[PDB]
């Protein structure tokens, strides 16, 4: 059934995947794409190493692999096939995905130039899979560049299901975040987040797309929140003391900043504007950026109303089938706690109820 072949690690899959060759790297090892002999189509394969060898690792594969299946929507990627190479629950060792095939991440498209039309299109794309996650009962929290797909036709999905809401204990741990620039800032003021935290990262990567660099790119939680005030503005006096005392005093003591208008911060100049077409939907895309990207989550516009915007609107095809919110069998979800050989049978039976 099986064949072995070596990309950095090796790769134990089913014969029908051929000519695997690596197509990117993250914290769960390498991805790689191979031609489907029995499909005819080219796939994506991602090998999870021993995914229950710890509790924190074990409860995000186990979340992914449910999640991806009970999930069916054109904006979130789309699980093809499940499988593992060993034979029993004792030997079992690894996990392999296999996802339908995308061109590139968003970090890509940044240097592509898009226009309106296309621009527009793939934020439409975003927000559709955010809102369907939303309605799932998942607040992503993690958008950005690296982890949305898009094809040659600006077709886009997004790749994973975001970080579950825990609390972190010794046993229960966090891995460390190398990539923290499109960030809501509520999370480090102290403040908590509510479900529009997945709107600021949607405004970071509009406006990098739209800007070609990142918009607030700081090297640490200091840096970052100047990064963020000198382009914004320093939040209302009302907003700043309902921070508790240690933030609130020291973003009460930062040098005050009016904010760079919308109008000059994303001027005219830098978006499409050869139609009286294209300055209406300058002006339009700058709206959205302006109600994206403020740092008060209270003020901040909500999914729907993003979906509803005219620069965003003029995607919504009445005529299309919608998506059915997902049945999500596995109710505890998130209020799950087991040791780590009960999380190596639960993955087990996982993959095994897709053979
Ligand atoms: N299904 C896919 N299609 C295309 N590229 C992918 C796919 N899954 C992952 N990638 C690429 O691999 C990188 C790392 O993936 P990941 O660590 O799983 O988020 C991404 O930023 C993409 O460039």
């Amino acid at each position: 059934f099986y064949s072995v072949e070596v990309a950095d690690s090796t790769f134990t899959v089913l014969k029908r995947y051929q000519q695997l060759k690596p197509i990117g790297s993250g914290a769960q090892g390498i991805v790689c794409a191979a031609f489907d002999t029995v499909l005819g189509i080219n796939v994506a394969v991602k090998k999870l190493s021993r995914p229950f060898q710890n509790q924190t690792h074990a409860k995000r594969a186990y979340r992914e692999l449910v999640l991806l299946k009970c999930v069916n929507h054109k904006n979130i990627i789309s699980l093809l096939n499940v499988f593992t190479p060993q034979k029993t629950l004792e030997e079992f060792q690894d996990v392999y995905l296999v996802m339908e095939l995308m061109d590139a991440n968003l970090c890509q498209v940044i240097h592509m130039e898009l226009d309106h039309e296309r621009m527009s299109y793939l934020l439409y794309q975003m927000l559709c899979g955010i809102k369907h996650l939303h309605s799932a009962g998942i607040i992503h929290r993690d958008l950005k560049p690296s982890n949305i797909v898009v094809k040659s036709d600006c077709t886009l999905k997004i790749l994973d299901f975001g970080l579950a809401r825990t609390a972190c204990t010794n046993f229960m741990m966090t891995p460390y975040v190398v990539t923290r620039y499109y960030r809501a800032p509520e999370v480090i003021l102290g403040m908590g987040y509510a479900a529009n935290v997945d709107i600021w990262s949607v405004g970071c990567i509009m406006g990098e797309l739209v800007k070609g660099c990142v918009i607030f790119q700081g090297t640490d939680h200091i840096d970052q929140w100047n990064k963020v005030i000198e382009q914004l503005g320093t939040p209302s006096a009302e907003f700043m003391a309902a921070l508790q005392p240690t933030v609130r005093n020291y973003v009460e003591n930062r040098p005050k900043y009016p904010g760079i208008k919308f109008e000059e911060l994303f001027p005219d100049w830098i978006f499409p504007s050869e139609s009286e077409r294209d300055k209406i939907k300058t002006s339009q895309a700058r709206d959205l950026l302006s109600k994206m990207l403020v740092i008060d989550p209270d003020k901040r516009i909500s999914v729907d109303e993003a979906l509803r915007h005219p620069y965003i609107t003029v995607w919504y095809d009445p005529a299309e089938a919608e998506a059915p919110p997902p049945q999500i069998y596995d109710a505890q979800l998130e209020e799950r706690e087991h040791a780590i050989e009960e999380w190596k049978e639960l993955i087990y039976k996982e993959v095994m109820d897709w053979e």
